[PDB]
């Protein structure tokens, strides 16, 4: 479980525009992979009127946030060999402006439920190669059934 | 080219929300084919602070307001075979309840100057299929270089 607070330090920048959809995380870590689950609800659309259902948008803010999230207790705690170097003050200086999304899949079945849904985020074979670490990302989304899911590669820019 | 004012009753879902992005648009259509050009300024973030750059999520965005914005004359103009037995009031009744996205897949590379860009949207091998129209899209954005892309199936709900 992920300590609400950080939760809340890590995802400043959506909470400030009434944005943040991760109600709860819970991970975990190795040297080179990172597993996490999260809980969300969505208030209404900060883009659109109103669709009366998920949209694809809120398909990748929810994945940024978990993801944000999931990385920050394994930086905080050391457990990710690449990131060592990197405290959680570093991490959160590099969130907005060095944390990419170089490449994404999407799928969507039955729509979601916007206000009460949960996903699956695991990252692998992350590796260094500017200079960035590449890291994979596998996500699935459900509720009600309904389901949704992508693959996602992602660019961090400083490092180590 | 596209009427302002077309587009603009067409966006108006994300102008009441200061969302809209979509400067000018331009298309041109077949019986079972849309291709149309917009041009883009984006002058700041509605979900997070500020990145300094474009947000996958602003990619996607940006697709469905051209996306929207090129299917509108073609409606209106009763250029698209299996569309015709909606007018302009069917489609807008429609946007937002029965437009979705199925899959999507994107591509970035130098980060896009989100101040000022424009894209390349296809549409082809529209057919209906829940009964729905399938509509397979392709996009290109780019400015500054950089450049983004995708693949993208949509599905629309009414019709004929
Ligand atoms: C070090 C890797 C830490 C990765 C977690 C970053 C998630 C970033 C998601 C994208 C956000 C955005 O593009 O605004
Ligand atoms: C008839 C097909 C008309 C297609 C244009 C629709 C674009 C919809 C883009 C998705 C929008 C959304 O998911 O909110």
């Amino acid at each position: 479980p992920i300590a609400e607070e950080l939760l809340a330090r890590v995802l400043e920048p959506y909470s400030c525009k009434g944005c943040r959809y991760l109600i709860d995380a819970q991970y975990s870590a190795t040297e080179d992979s990172v597993l996490a689950y999260g809980n969300f609800t969505i208030g209404e659309s900060a883009y659109i009127r109103s669709t009366g259902h998920f949209n694809a948008v809120e398909l990748i803010l929810c994945f940024n946030q978990l993801a944000y999230s999931a990385f920050a207790p394994a930086v905080l705690n050391e457990e990710i060999r690449v990131l060592r170097g990197w405290s959680i003050d570093d991490y959160c200086q590099h969130q907005l402006s060095s944390m990419l999304i170089r490449k994404a899949s999407s799928r969507f079945r039955k729509p979601l439920n916007p206000q009460k849904f949960s996903a699956r985020l695991l990252c692998r074979d992350l590796q260094v190669i500017w200079r960035y670490l590449k890291v994979p990302c596998v996500i699935e989304f459900w509720d009600n059934g309904g389901a949704a899911s992508g693959e996602i590669e992602l660019a961090a820019l400083n490092i180590p």
